[PDB]
């Protein structure tokens, strides 16, 4: 099994995959346990020393989660990765580990809110310096760079208006005048079916794993993913030390049975959303749909250059404000009205009537966040019933 | 109901249970779940508003979770409490949640090997200053106490030697001298039904739940407990954004689980490793034994102050070096080799061979580790069982 | 949500699922409890008399296996479903709850082969008849038919020769001579994606959910569906007493979980199937393929009267006998040998020189299975990935 | 090691256990799959034609189940041993195992009520001939053995009052009157740690291991102990054809969690209900208590015979009926309204307006049930509490 030649789904389901070597069972098993057991105290003395292989204590490395984090690495085209105990906890971890007092990091001004969150108030109490700026004026990046810029982070497409950004592009123009700066890229609405951001010169690859990635809804968990160097000071550091943000097994094994479907869970999804935006922006009560499989669409070219599939995170704008959004909300039947998205189950959210959250009300206007923005997570049901209930609950603010 | 006057052993087992109001489950239900539903968008911007409580999402709250945070408030006897995904990550979340650039924490010298790791390469590395003192030497400690210092952290008992140190003393100090420090008491060892800091005077208390409040071998987790004001914000701060040290639903549903024999398994920790105790201080291959229930334990009149029982880790030097603790190491039958502890098996790890390899004889004397030291987490066992296994791999050693 | 007018995916996600109530999760969360709390005296008593819905004690009824009873009740078309801790268990205490000492049943000769050892040498021991007949046959069928026939057993297609039973043809026959007469049918090799047997006349449909239904290879479980007066028996019955087959509430959660994706999986297993079944048919070591989707194949016409697939299970024999089997069996390097069927794995399983197992030597002569017969379940991999290896492997005996 | 020469505690711990051999993880891996894979197709024929040992199909066998199943066996002193997806399942399976159209079961009158619905209308269907005797009573057991009697069927103590059965007696009797009957022994409310019938003389153990040895109120799952041959048509008919009763390999795991601290559970079980038998029988309210751990109790010398302890189920009898015991029930605070029993949590019915409900106040006096039986299942909870609740619920009904 050279497994590097096969296609993606080959890789998703048997990649990673080391296998019971003393039982042969089929399935990966839960190794739902806190330490492991030396043969010997020399043994023991030469895992510490990174002498011997072999496992110690599962904050540092556990079976099951070493098998996922082997199977998305490969999936994304990375040496390493590193499973942690929620997207928040890859991020951080990776954060921590890539940074100090003193750093300075440009941030798309754009993020998923607990991202902003974590850069405008958390980095900051800490002595590191963020510049938040436009992604898609590289002249504002650009001079957003310090002599002491250490991470450019980017999320495309970005949480909630769905906004791309050149990933090859920011990558060299960092990469030439800042040769010690980190380009992070969050590829959760993505995956690595649809976008592989390091090859396109990102450095660092993070997830949310839950939510595509597992795609059941039934765990919390993320990924970084990059160089062999630096994952291993993310393990031994970011989580072992500065978030300790462990995957339980259980967890793991879930992520690996939800990556068994990957490839056919996102070509469904994409396949969805693709009909369901083309329903949305017939509609007569919407005015914007933002969707990169849309012509209409401002980074529809920009997708096109960068992703596979358009995905199936769709945006719109309602004609009327918040009070039209809550009506649709308040009023669909199979969509469910949750935060959250990647599940089979077709999600809803109002940031303007719920989260607008982490950002102030000055500073998701910069962003592009209006009021009245709905945001859908298409699932995997049939795309009439999706379409059916969007429709009933739209007209009722015709 | 009053649970609050109930026993230990009640409260353990009923305490923080809100009940399955849909079906009348006994058993806590796994809710095993990302996301929860709104009834209405309003109800949803109250959530995120503070305006309400309730479930939004799992990195925030999830119910199996909380329960599990309910009861060991109540064991502690603190308002709150949040459970992480390991003990460094309650630990490190707790940190984050009191600390900024230019802060400043006085720790004890004598810490768990990754707590020592965060505070002196992690923060410091972040703007944060950190003085190491010796607990015991309470004119050192009032020395470190800075305008700036808003974390003591301490731990009783420590690594490696199970020192002690005067919780109310340090911390009616810490409180008069500065009205802002929490005093932070790494409670792991104890657990609640042998110390109980909050009762002190500390003002938070850190577990690794991974280690006797599990109990299983089958968890990696951590709390954090102490009022509601300060673990709302290490809730939605530095669990949040921070560390996202989320607990799985299913490790929190096996803690709680694993917490319904606590205080039978701290009971028969504690005799079992009473009688170990016993034995290895009266055997030829053993030069010193540290445990708080011998009468020869230097910090026994403070342990038997503040500790219910005299617990169940045992450090204990050998007459001899790194040769000797191998062999005892290599010839266990029924004790297993392995870090960690507060597990069912009895566990043993000889430090100077195995996790402190990589340092030098030298370094390693510089953290209270002698070439004979050994670890010791005294399991379940039955003691003859256990006394007869390191009888046999000591006799080895014997001149 | 009126779910029977819909979609077959958004049934098989959204079907059956009650919600949580009292938090609002998404996900099903898992009732891993053995017995349930009484709010009074009074009402346990009238639980326990039908007076009053809700829960007494698992082996009676647990939430979460009562949704994904639920969805596949309705993904069949039948009034209710029983879920089982395997397949056997299932089949079992569906047929303890229909027969009794002196009862006859009628069965295919041409089963999976722990069924043939329950029928032939299990319900035997216990005063119930069984004739063994070829159900391509209909006058050896009609003729078998005692007046206290009380089962006609029949799997289609049949485990290992994937032979094809007219369903609704058997039915019609067995219900107009033997008025009180059950027909159940097998139906794990389809699922209700791919055949509905109670639209054909079946009167009790069965599966090992252990294959496609769950499909992920980490769960043992069954199902019976048909009629609420019956399954009410199968459940009070024949897993009350009979049995004891209650599947553990988190063996229910993965169900539920794999159910998910059952479109996604079936279209992709099938696709994959027709390809791997061509590159067969035209090797130069294979003799024979057994597949309902080539014209070459005995039942073909019966498989498109029948399955809105061929399904993607595939037997062939080489041109050899079991020594070109197990050289195959022991080259393959993508295909896991291992028995089993509807993974994300490739499985492929050799009965000749291994499971040729309960049959009698003669007894399968009979049925069919010959040695040098290679079963393979066609996974969820890139077809060009199954087809490379089993190329590999086949070239070697060229 | 000489497992089999250790303590109990050190055997419920440590019995059993394979180990990981390929990564050395301390808890037994959680084996969470359905099938196996084959290093050769001829590895495969060998497994399936009984010529070499390993792992098939997990119907037919699993590593976690398998644990499990070596760790009880040894605690019973059994040979073998199989674990089923319920009490009953592991029941039925086995006596499928046993018997045949034309054999013939000699029964106690005095059973689990599935266990007696099975045996009087389940087998009865299928040519199997059943005799229900009183255990206690020797010339009428010895008169019902017939040539074809095959299975003699006993439950000691039994529901709903805890008669005790002299297990020797009746085997050494049954053994010399039929070379060929097992003589079977549900063993669920004593677990291996009080009551050993194997070395009573009894042929095959069952269990419902979904009460005192998982203990914890989230398994339904049986055992059955024997003889390595018999088990094994247990395992390769009973459970493979009759009634496909496999195990998930998760709820092995929890069993086996479970049964870390089962020696410490038993324990704390029985001295709270000792505690609460004491109380129960000076209560006015209380007209008779059945604890085999009362010299008051009819069958007390039996019991401490044959039992280690007197167990944690307790009946009694209020002066009165179904509406007094409808009170009590509608009021106890920390007592739970819930059929089940050997769960952390004390447990509580009152048969004859509950479980017993459907019948007839003369039919349930034909299945030994006053209308003021109550049956208890005392749990882990401090005894005190435990009390107090029961007191205050029995007090509403004194006159
Ligand atoms: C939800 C989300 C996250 C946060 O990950 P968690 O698993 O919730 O910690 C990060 N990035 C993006 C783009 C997200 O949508
Ligand atoms: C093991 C330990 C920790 C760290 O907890 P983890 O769950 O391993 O992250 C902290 N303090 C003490 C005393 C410990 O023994
Ligand atoms: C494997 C199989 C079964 C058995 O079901 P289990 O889940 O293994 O008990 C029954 N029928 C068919 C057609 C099978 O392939
Ligand atoms: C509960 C019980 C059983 C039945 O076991 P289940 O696991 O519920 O199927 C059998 N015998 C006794 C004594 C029991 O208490
Ligand atoms: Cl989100
Ligand atoms: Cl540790
Ligand atoms: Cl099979
Ligand atoms: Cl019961
Ligand atoms: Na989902
Ligand atoms: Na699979």
């Amino acid at each position: 099994e050279n497994i590097k030649k096969m296609g993606f789904a080959t890789k998703a389901i048997h990649g990673g995959h080391i296998g019971d070597k003393q039982f042969g069972s089929l399935a990966t098993p839960i190794y739902q346990t806190s330490t492991f057991i030396f043969d010997s105290a020399e043994q023991g003395g030469r895992r510490f020393a990174g002498e011997e292989s072999g496992y110690i204590y599962s904050r540092l490395g556990n079976p099951t989660s070493t098998e996922v984090e082997n199977k998305l690495a490969l999936l994304e085209g990375g040496e390493a990765a590193v499973v942690a105990a929620s997207g928040m906890g890859a991020i951080a971890a990776s954060l921590w580990s890539a940074l100090k007092s003193g750093d300075h990091v440009v941030a798309s001004d754009t993020l998923y809110g607990c991202t902003f969150a974590l850069l405008n108030h958390g980095l900051t109490r800490y002595g590191v310096e963020v510049t938040f700026v436009d992604v898609s004026n590289l002249d504002e990046v650009k001079n957003a760079l310090k002599p002491n810029t250490k991470v450019v982070y980017l999320e495309t497409p970005a949480n909630p208006t769905l906004k791309v950004t050149d990933i090859r592009k920011i990558s060299n123009m960092v990469h030439e005048s800042n040769k010690e700066c980190f380009v992070f890229v969050d590829n959760t609405f993505c995956t690595p079916y649809i976008q592989r951001p390091l090859e396109l010169g990102a450095d660092v690859v993070v997830h949310s794993a839950t939510k595509y990635l597992n795609g059941h809804g039934d765990v919390i968990a993320g990924f970084a993913v990059g160089k062999e160097e630096f994952i291993n000071q993310v393990k031994l550091f970011g989580i072992k030390d500065m978030t300790g943000s462990v995957t339980g097994p259980f967890e793991s094994f879930l992520i690996i049975r939800g990556m068994k479907t990957l490839q056919l869970r996102m070509e469904k999804h994409c396949k969805n959303a693709m009909e369901v935006a083309k329903f949305l922006e017939s509609h007569p009560a919407v005015e914007k749909v933002y969707y990169p499989g849309l012509e209409s669409f401002k980074y529809y070219q920009l997708a096109r250059e960068q992703m596979k599939l358009p995905g199936a995170m769709i945006s719109f704008e309602l004609k009327g404000g918040v009070e039209e959004g809550k009506i649709v909300m308040n009023n669909v039947k199979l969509a469910t009205l949750a935060v959250s998205l990647g599940d089979s189950e077709t999600l809803i959210q109002h940031p303007a009537s719920m989260t607008h959250s982490p950002y102030t009300a000055e500073e998701r206007k910069a962003a592009g966040i209006s009021d009245g923005l709905v945001r859908l997570s298409v699932g995997l049901e049939d795309a009439e019933d999706i379409i059916d209930d969007l429709k009933q609950a739209l007209d009722l603010i015709v």
